[PDB]
């Protein structure tokens, strides 16, 4: 028996963001006087922005004028953002009986400015922004607000990132964590998780 639904995040998993977010960082940071290096982006980018902010050492009172610039200066740097090679393959070979969905801290905004080009867009059954629940990851709502909308129960499921939040949100959840290795994230690694997927096609393994 294998999962009847898999949820995706799209940061580091889907798309290989972590340059653009490196470039756009870097420009916001520059108006609070601060440089990023690349150890900073390193570290910074699978953190939820709150976290970020605050390991950045931004005054708290400043953190949604940060966001605002971070947002609108990103939406000038999706050509900068590809997908890592083999997910549109993998997207033509999943079986049609899954329900497919994305549970992305993404502003809605930004995902469909961002996303909704991409013609595997169009498989996706749910996707979840950060404007689609009062909460964030890594609590387990936004992730149990997207199983609840395909009606998929948590055993049945199967959470693809490659960040410790996406971990502490699927474990949170009761749903098991599938591990996006080619995100070289280096603290998502270490935990043990229900699969690790060296490259996206062995995610078919599953099926």
């Amino acid at each position: 028996m294998t999962y009847q639904a898999l949820m995706f995040d799209i940061d580091g998993t889907l798309t290989n963001s972590q340059p653009a977010y490196t470039t756009v960082m870097r420009e916001v940071l520059a108006t609070y006087g601060k440089p990023f290096s690349p150890a900073q982006a390193q570290k910074t980018f699978p953190m939820a922005a709150e976290q970020a902010m605050t390991e950045l050492g931004i005054a708290a009172s400043e953190f949604d004028h940060f966001q605002a610039q971070y947002e609108d200066v990103m939406a000038s740097h999706y050509d900068q953002i590809e997908l890592y090679p083999g997910i549109t393959s993998l997207f033509e070979q999943l079986p049609s009986e899954l329900r497919l969905g994305i549970v992305t801290s993404q502003r809605r905004n930004e995902l469909e400015s961002g996303m909704r080009s991409y013609p595997f867009m169009m498989r996706m059954a749910v996707t979840i922004s950060a404007d689609d629940t009062p909460k964030r990851k890594p609590d387990p709502l936004p992730l149990l607000t997207a199983l609840e909308k395909v009606n998929v129960a948590p055993q049945n499921a199967l959470f693809i990132g490659d960040s410790v939040s996406d971990e502490q949100t699927a474990q949170a959840a009761n749903v098991d964590f599938g591990l996006a290795v080619w995100g070289m994230d280096p603290n998502a690694d270490h935990q043990k998780v229900a699969h690790r997927f060296q490259k996206p096609l062995d995610i078919l393994e599953l099926f």
